């Protein structure tokens, strides 16, 4: 158990294609559910391969997780989890 966000939907992606796209990373994590928020994350223009994805409901997003948990993309396996802490900005 634990006393974060009430309802885990967001979760994170680590490990993705120098290429990997935000369109492609939404539809692709589309097939569990109805993913609403997609993007990737970027330094001074450099794609760092992390990006997150928001669903619906928050049962989804656990199940998106383990999915996608280990997806070998372009020969690179990802690391996919459920976000405990999405409230606000990430970074220094």
């Amino acid at each position: 158990g634990s006393s974060g966000s009430s309802g885990a939907c967001q979760i994170f992606v680590r490990n993705l294609p120098f290429d990997f796209t935000w369109k492609m990373l939404k539809d692709k994590f589309n097939e569990c559910g109805h993913v609403l928020y997609a993007d990737i994350k970027m330094e001074n223009g450099k794609s760092k391969g992390c990006g997150v994805v928001k669903f619906e409901s928050p049962e989804v997003a656990e199940r998106a997780c383990r999915m996608m948990n280990g997806m070998k993309l372009s020969g690179r396996e990802i690391d996919v989890r459920i976000d405990r802490n999405a409230s606000g900005p990430s970074s220094g």
